[PDB]
């Protein structure tokens, strides 16, 4: 019985992913055992049977109080499988961690996502689809996408999409990033479900009122979806996507709730976007995760990725730690050559 030891709920999807890459098990307990009601939450629940699903030989185990978690790694599988995503936590929640396993399996990852499509704190389709998988691509991850078949806002959802990855690669390549990701240009989407297309475009209106000194194109999709294909519930987003021609992706996304002003909804958008632009190196925030485990996983050999002072926040910190204890490496920042505060992160790869 050896283990890596964590605890808390936090990056609760994201240390269950790592055990299953290194094939290290791990041990999860006190978690919120200092809260009104400790131990798992139904969605993490329904995440550990996610994961039995798409592999195979791994063994679960939940204290009877669920605070606490022991999970032994088996061989990321894939195949066919749908999966009934509980209301608490919208798609994203449960598609955004399988990104980390779908290229490195023995069958093509196709999975069937039913819930909710959105929410307030977890990544929208548009964000995986244009913000995440382009990032996959860089790395050697060929064919990957996600269908939209339903969209499904809460509360009711009733949404439904399609994950596919047809690359499989045994690991991402090496990674040569030093220079800041310039933006030449800025997309997105904007979408509103079983309403009048006059949301959608009123977001459009409020996100290109602060764009509008853009020296690049700025033009936004709009994707109004109606009958019932759209879902039960009413809905609206916007998902903003900055890029260059070397396929690098930054992005930011907000839904609105009933009363709600799309104008300063699509406003609140595109000020995220210039902030998390401001304060990238190579990627945003939101990416950091992915790439810096892509990194980690690639072949025996050293890899680097500009960032930038402010990307080096609490939540970094963690993940370093995180990785640190599953994996062993550590990272070594270097200052760069230019005449700004950004770092080159060093990572070696583990030799997947």
């Amino acid at each position: 019985s050896r283990y890596v030891t964590f605890e808390g709920s936090r990056n609760f999807r994201l240390r269950v992913v790592m055990a299953t890459l290194s094939g290290k098990a791990i041990k999860i307990e006190k978690i919120r055992s200092d809260d009104l009601n400790p131990g798992l939450k139904d969605y993490e629940v329904s995440f550990l049977r996610l994961m039995e699903a798409v592999t195979n030989g791994s063994s679960i185990e939940i204290s009877y109080t669920g605070t606490t978690v022991i999970f032994r790694p088996g061989i990321i599988t894939g195949g066919s499988y749908t999966h009934q995503c509980p209301n608490s936590k919208p798609v994203g929640y449960f598609a955004e961690p399988m990104l980390y396993l779908a290229p490195f399996s023995k069958k093509k990852f196709s999975i069937l996502f039913r819930g909710i499509t959105s929410s307030h704190n977890d990544a929208g389709i548009d964000a995986i689809k244009w913000g995440l998988m382009p990032i996959m691509e860089k790395f050697g991850v060929r064919e990957c996408a996600l269908h939209t078949l339903k969209r499904g806002s809460p509360p009711l959802g009733g949404g439904e999409v399609h994950l596919v990855v047809d690359s499989l690669i045994a690991q991402p390549i090496t990674m040569h990033a030093l220079d800041k990701t310039m933006i030449s240009s800025i997309r997105g989407v904007s979408y509103s479900t079983r309403v009048s297309p006059s949301l959608v475009n009123r977001m459009i209106d409020g996100a290109k009122k602060v764009l509008k000194s853009a020296s690049c194109e700025v033009n936004i999709t709009a994707d109004v979806w109606r009958g019932e294909n759209s879902g039960k519930s009413p809905g609206w987003g916007l998902t903003l996507v900055a890029e260059n021609k070397q396929g690098w992706r930054i992005f930011s996304e907000a839904i609105g709730d009933a009363g709600d002003v799309p104008e300063d909804i699509g406003a609140s958008v595109a000020y995220h976007l210039l902030e998390e632009i401001s304060k990238s190196g190579v990627v945003g925030r939101n990416q950091l995760p992915l790439t810096i485990l892509y990194m980690i996983i690639g072949k025996e050999d050293i890899g680097r990725l500009r960032i930038t002072k402010d990307q080096i926040d609490e939540r970094f910190v963690w993940l370093l730690r995180d990785i640190k204890k599953v994996f062993g490496t550590e990272i070594l920042l270097k200052p760069v050559d230019d005449n700004t505060t950004d770092l080159i992160a060093t990572i070696k790869g583990i030799g997947f």
